[PDB]
């Protein structure tokens, strides 16, 4: 398609620019890594990181999950919605709770052990305040449409499901986080979020 | 176009903040916040963090440094130079270099700083770093090119607390033998007159180090 994804199926940066492009209908190229002996092509195209997702759009590597969708969201603004907003504002808060989301959430989702699961569920009661304040009773912190924000923790959201159902604890807990129980099963349930959303039972066995 | 700054002297952080609006020639409030005792307005402003800088534009606040760059960049566009490049692409290895020098750089700095182990991360990043110049600058003096751009603020803002750990150690972190292209680029951001303006007093800064 001259849009080449170099992915891992069970990584949730990855998933996030498989969201991003479903969201939009943008058709791509996903070539599966090994990350134990890593392509050529991988090693070209992130020679400083080695990481997916790469991007490549007509020759020209993109590296970083929150680099991707924003360069996604610029390159192909002509092709189904946008996930940032329109206004500064907008996007500086959208920024700041994926700043967060990257910074906080997963830093303590990582390392979760009884110490990083005190963290975890701080970072996910200031996310239901994040949901309830960004939304304005809509369901996505994008509004009615998912943005930004909805792509960067729902790429976490299999990653999330999986160690979940190892523990036996709900990390979105209705009775805690009941708006973002909702937000899950919402994002979730998208057309475009269910074509690319793997296997929980597949990532289990992965971790 | 009433600009408060919620700042702290020492931070790096905050630093950029300062350099991306002299750079553009916008107009601030600079106010001093004790990270001892915080103020109301900073607990009001950055009710998750409690980190400076803050950026207030017209009663909205503003968090995280590299979030406020590209604010400045979209809120004050046609105010003197952009930071960001014009093309996605551009853009895409712009926001790259940025996470890195905050993901890794500013990582490994802070390690070294809380010892061999980190001061291995710090030579291999700022090694990285020169390739980015080249890569970046074609022959330019910055990230941005003639004028600087979001790199070299995001890299400009640790200068002078860069400055001071070389003034206390007798060592060049962008040393002229191993990084050639990074410590001509130190000396020509750092003698710009809108980053001469905003740099702190390194003896100042120093001291300040050496209680940590
Ligand atoms: C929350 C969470 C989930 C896990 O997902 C994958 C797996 O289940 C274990 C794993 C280590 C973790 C464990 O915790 C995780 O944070 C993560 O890291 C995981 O491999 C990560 S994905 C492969 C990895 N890529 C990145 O790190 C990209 C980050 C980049 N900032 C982005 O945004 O583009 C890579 O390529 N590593 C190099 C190599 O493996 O050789
Ligand atoms: C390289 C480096 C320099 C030092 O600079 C300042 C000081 O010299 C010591 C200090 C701790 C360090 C020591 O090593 C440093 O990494 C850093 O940590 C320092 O206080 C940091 S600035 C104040 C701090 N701000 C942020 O962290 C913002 C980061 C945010 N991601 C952004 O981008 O906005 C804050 O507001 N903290 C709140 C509180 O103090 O309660
Ligand atoms: C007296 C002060 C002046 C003022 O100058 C610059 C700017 O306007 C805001 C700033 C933070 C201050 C705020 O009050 C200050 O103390 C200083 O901290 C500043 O960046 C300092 S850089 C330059 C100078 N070498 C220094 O270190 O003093
Ligand atoms: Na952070
Ligand atoms: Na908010
Ligand atoms: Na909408
Ligand atoms: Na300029
Ligand atoms: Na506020
Ligand atoms: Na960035
Ligand atoms: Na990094
Ligand atoms: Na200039």
């Amino acid at each position: 398609d001259e849009v080449k994804l170099l992915g891992m199926w069970a990584s949730p940066f990855v998933l996030r620019v498989q969201l991003a492009l479903s969201l939009k209908g943008v058709g791509y190229e996903y070539v599966e890594e090994d990350l134990k002996s890593k392509s050529e092509l991988l090693l070209k195209s992130n020679p400083v990181l080695q990481k997916v997702p790469v991007l490549i759009h007509d020759g020209k590597p993109v590296c970083e999950s929150s680099v991707i969708l924003q360069y996604i969201d610029e390159a192909f603004a002509g092709v189904g919605p946008s996930l940032l907003p329109e206004e500064p504002h907008g996007r500086a808060v959208a920024r700041f709770w994926a700043a967060y989301i990257d910074g906080t959430l997963v830093k303590a989702s990582s390392q979760a052990k009884a110490e990083g699961k005190k963290q975890v569920t701080a970072a996910v009661e200031t996310l239901e305040g994040a949901l309830r304040d960004c939304s304005n009773g809509k369901p996505f912190f994008g509004g009615d449409t998912a943005g930004y924000v909805d792509v960067m923790l729902g790429g976490l959201l299999a990653w999330v499901h999986a160690g979940d159902k190892m523990k036996g604890v709900k990390t979105f807990d209705p009775a805690t986080t009941p708006l973002l129980a909702a937000w899950a099963d919402n994002f979730g349930s998208l057309d475009a979020v269910e074509a690319v959303m793997p296997d929980v039972g597949k990532l289990v066995e992965f971790a």
